[PDB]
């Protein structure tokens, strides 16, 4: 039997360690009481469209921060991160005719899993880093202890952000006739930023072509469908944020539409994967190097046992040289049990280098080996190359080479976002042909 | 006062004479108790798509035989004549991002006006062949003596042939699915018949964007709109198949939904103009070179007195070399006066040559020229170049140069039907652009 | 091996004695080079809804002439008995939640099998009237002798009926604002006409919700499918109009969507079964008294093979007192082998009544307890009551008691078909509820 | 020349009085970097749907809180409201074949204005209660002292209703097949919770007609549309929220779609409406007894110069005694001067009574005489009663006779709301007959 705190009996990872235990209490809490995120319908339909991907009959584009900040709350980045993500699913879903699933690394993505707990400069040692929603980046005590009044932050971070997000998806800012207007100035000059005002052009030609049939009207095309989605980390939040669907009585996280443990927290007699094996959610798993297929199999009897094709979405971060060798087995094992798995990939987190300084890199290249690997190891094993998953920015920076170098990860800028999704809605083209 | 037998009072051109009045009166009766080939309501959804064209939001594709015979009545031509049309509409509406109407000469248009009544083939001097619904092309007294038993005949084979077109039009044939399936094998190696498989390819891809949109299902996609005309020249048959709407009461010619009078049959005072004055269709005026602006305007006054922007579409067939001259004047007094018309053209029937032989000839060249220049006089008058009207054939033959070269004028096959669906869709591009 | 003439090698019924052999082949001949009452693709999309009436997600609706005449061909009666059709689903459609599938007894249904080869008057013995197709009613040698010219006549009363149902199907007069002007008039008094009034209103509302919801403009509230059906009884005029379809190469019998086979040819080894055993069309079988178990199996393998669901349709007639006696072990063998067909009710032919005089009465009660009795036994057995198959008029008769009292059978008054379709609505609602 | 602080120039009235200007100014500050509740082109669209109902072809529903609190903040107290605003609405647009458009006083109404600027009790005086925004309701000098960190308190509150309420219209919880589900417990018994009973199962016969035509998918019955408005009183927190819309360059106050400005705030030259005179949002004023007609003109002079009908609601609040006497010189004037205008009662505001022990109190049946009177009177007139506004809960309590009896005014529950909607809907159908 599940409750929303029967991950507090299991041995866990990457947790806090808070001064005051009832100061804590009070706060999870008070966010008890506030309304959720989303609607457990919602969560449903997310699930509805996980199995059109699974079945080959879509692909999802998840994207979004690192992680989130106090420091860039902002409508600007809210916008231009989603524009990102607009024309990323535009050019994939007309250039290789499938329906694009759209979630959101956003609304919720403010903790961060450590490699280490603690971080020590000239001598001192303080508690780590691990997001805003826990503590400060600012190296000095008062930043870095954990501090409970930072999830009620992260809460009211998040309700104004997915408010937003809802209103740019449905009243009108994605709205087909507005195509152009997503490219971002930045990608101004390149033959890109030209590739994809053709197929804009195009896709002006095509709405022309359907006015002139007389389909003006159809609300399919004014709006679009947002999900979000985060690494279900403070478990702490996620329970005060889990509620039980009037409905149908079973509970649901309703933190964010989708729920992923990382490749840190996935122990199967873990908390991370007793929390999220309860809820009616679709969820995903960061799936790394270190998994054989043996450990695969039995995480997947717990996440779903019932062999649902909308529940789980298997995250493939290995690094572009090890690809090849690991995913292979992943895919054989899932084949030979008839299991119904959600295939992505995350081509970012195990790509990163860590130099002794603790400056980390990304070589955008490497990001596109990864790619276009896992698209060929999909190809040779017959199964679906299902997904991709991404942190990029709207911002006008370069983070990757081909806050973001240290405590997080470097992010995909709108150019290189683009140049991929011009590659993916190929090698989709490719497979459907 | 009008009523459907008014016209008989009146002067007439152009008119057999049939050897027993009381035959000729017992099929007219025959023919009164027939089922009507169209419904009022259809002919009123017409006007209201002329409307549409005349104020410059759609365009006209008027097209089918010169003169339609009881020796060619085979579902393959009907079939290879619509495919044409299809094909040619499809172009229009894609390149250009405009409604196209579409109007077939087709189930109906058998009678033709002649230059001369009678006809001589050494020292031997017959009635002239006027259509089949008249008489027929052999030269020989039974052949040419009219024979009233051919009305019906030539109301046979139009329901047979509307209803076939209805078919194909509503059930499946006009689905844009299918438009690889239009082009005909003919256009099999041009650079042309590879100019309108890339557009169908673009075509193939909107549509596949569209369900990936979840736009599959429309019935706009499936089926199209698909109306019939004839030059009422025969108003015996005209008047018989002319009833009363029953929801309203009016008077529509229901021989087909829309009906015409020819260059040398639109006498002020006589009878076609006499009959089409009252019936509730839209209907087109055939203007020659030999048309003034006084007599237009006149005309006018009589066949639109309401002004109506759905009632009257003025067919211009001027020839290449008389339409720069000749059509200007025209435009001026119409906009002068404030009235609406749709203007269209017809490039064939004043291009054609008549040599001593009786052979008559079309250089196609001078087609495309009539057409360039009359969207030339409408861009320079600020008026509408609303319409295309063309004689053509699915059958693989050459008759233009660039049955039907005697009795008959030279139709244009699909390879050249399809060049000026292209001319005439990049035209249209430019005037919206 | 199967073709459009191999019926020919079958004994077979019901077929004339014709004068003249090579006058007859000069007619068949002449008949298989005109156009295609229906195109095929149109036959395959009402095998689609023929699979879902078996699926028990639509109900089926036959209904029309008893036998058409060359001397009742106006657009009134084709009309009339085109509302009647329009109210009865219209009824059902909305009272029930149920599609319904809409088929005409019309446009080419004259045929008539007969219980005698002959007819004796006063001592003069003459070849029977087998409809208006085969020869005239009249009791004279001129009539009664068959000539195969009126297969002609024949073939263009069925286009010109064919042409304008399909548009008054979709050029706006089966539109559903236009419901009320589909009571006839005769309905005009009885509580009757008031129940439909009420429904109507409904129909309005409904209406009325949806504009205010943004739905006023979808293409399925202003046009409905309507397809034609006959029985394939004179062999002669089938083959001549069976085609093949350009696209699949598959013989269709192009006289009409859908053929059926007599209870009196329905022989296994004979002509009938031979001829619809090859072709594309939904199909369907009389299923009278005379069927057992056994025969019906047999008869099933050889008209649909593939047990495909919209293959066959099986019409059961089986007379009001024997209905409940003999259907269930026929549900029961086609239960058994698992058999796919869809079960109609013929309320009709097993309850006429032939008096001495040869006068033919039906009691009107005696086909409402028929159909009742037939709902009643699929409910029993677990199967689907799928259709109704009636003979109906709109004009303003009584022929039923509650032309057509002896060489045709009553057919049901507008009142009357009404009272059915209620009654079927309220049975539906039950099943479904 | 306006801009977004140029109100801070005019005389004011009903602002508190904080005791610290740079605190105040700091947090003005903060809630200036914070993203918006809306976007601006919904406001646009609410615009839109306001021209809708000024010319006579819709109805607006505004409903929601008196004045939301912070210690009423909770996901089912959102969700019940929303309940009962559903219910209103699809009573309306069923029984009236009318669309209405739905306008929530939620997601930012938690300023009030008062009638004193202070408070005694028992010798000691304090500012007075104008709404948790400002201060709290206890009766102490913490509690009453403005506190600026308010504003950031309620925008938090906001984000967080929006966001749940933007997740309820789109994402399943308003699909026309939730109709039952939105009957609230409390309308258990009366002949009430069954007259809606009914008018839902009529809808639900309503969508089982459309799936059986085939109209089961359209997105427009699975989602509505959905507006918040409320009093623009606190011009600090309205300032701070008010943003130019990137595409136009124009500003929008963007805390609500909708703003209006109170009976007590509208002085002509005033703060208030010089604030709203400069936004594009559409926009309400109270017009409460003691306005007159010249007044009135130059009130409309200012917040529509260009009388747009999108523009202005002029919500008429005058008590059911005074209505009759007060509104029609109101509506004679607007005619005379031909003012586009939306014209909404609100029965509430202008029939409190308060008791010299400053208990409020509202019989219920005051309510609807004013309602009553007040479509009378524009059926008088010639003139359109376009809108409804009142103060409604989902909580099961009874305010009404027939914090919220003394702060507060009482509010309608969910049976009172739904006797309004019936008779709104009533007089709407005979309105439109
Ligand atoms: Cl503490
Ligand atoms: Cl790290
Ligand atoms: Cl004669
Ligand atoms: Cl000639
Ligand atoms: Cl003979
Ligand atoms: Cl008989
Ligand atoms: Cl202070
Ligand atoms: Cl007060
Ligand atoms: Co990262
Ligand atoms: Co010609
Ligand atoms: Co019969
Ligand atoms: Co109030």
């Amino acid at each position: 039997s599940w409750s929303p705190e029967s991950w507090r009996a299991k041995p866990i990872q990457q947790q806090p360690e808070y001064p005051d235990a009832a100061h804590l209490a009070r706060v999870e809490q008070t966010l008890a009481g506030y309304p959720p995120l989303v609607f457990a319908g919602e969560a449903r339909e997310l699930r509805r469209q996980f199995a059109e991907v699974t079945a080959g009959r879509a692909f999802l584009l998840q994207g979004g921060d690192c992680a989130e900040s106090f420091a860039e709350f902002s409508a600007a980045k809210i916008r231009d991160t989603f524009k990102v993500l607009l024309q990323m699913a535009v050019v994939m879903t007309f250039a290789a005719g499938c329906p694009v699933v759209k979630v959101g690394r956003m609304a919720g993505q403010f903790a961060k899993p450590r490699s280490s707990g603690d971080e020590t400069q000239n001598g001192v040692t303080l508690p780590a880093y691990r997001g805003d929603i826990v503590n400060g980046i600012g190296f000095d005590e008062k930043s870095r202890v954990p501090d409970p009044e930072r999830l009620l932050q992260a809460y009211h971070q998040s309700t104004a952000s997915l408010n937003l997000l809802r209103a740019f998806a449905q009243g009108g800012f994605a709205d087909l006739h507005q195509v152009h207007r997503w490219n971002l100035d930045f990608i101004a000059n390149s033959a890109l930023a030209e590739r994809y005002q053709q197929l804009a052009d195009r896709i002006d030609e095509t709405l022309a072509f359907m006015r002139a049939c007389g389909l003006d009207s159809a609300p399919q095309l004014r709006e679009t469908s947002f999900f979000t989605a985060h690494e279900a980390l403070l478990l702490n939040y996620e329970e005060a944020l889990t509620r039980r669907d009037s409905l149908t009585g079973e509970w649901y996280d309703c933190s964010a539409h989708m729920l992923w443990i990382g490749d840190r927290t996935r122990q199967i007699d873990g908390a991370h994967v007793e929390m999220l094996r309860g809820v009616g959610n679709p969820i995903g798993v960061k799936v790394g190097p270190s998994m054989d297929s043996e450990e695969l199999i039995r995480l997947i009897d717990i996440l779903n046992p019932d062999n649902d094709p909308g529940r789980l979405n298997l995250i493939v971060r290995m690094g572009a040289d090890k690809v090849g060798d690991h995913l292979p087995r992943l895919i054989q094992a899932i084949q030979r049990e008839g299991r119904q798995v959600l295939w992505s990939s995350d081509p970012m987190h195990g790509n990163t280098i860590k130099a002794s300084s603790g400056y980390k890199t990304r070589d955008f290249a490497r990001v596109l080996a990864e790619v276009r690997q896992f698209f060929e190891v999909h190809q040779a094993e017959g199964s679906y190359a299902g997904g991709i998953h991404i942190e990029m920015t709207g911002q006008n920076v370069t983070e990757c080479i081909g806050r973001y170098h240290t405590h997080c990860d470097p992010r995909l800028n709108a150019d290189q976002s683009l140049e991929l999704a011009f590659l993916i809605a190929e090698t989709l083209k490719q497979v459907r042909r």
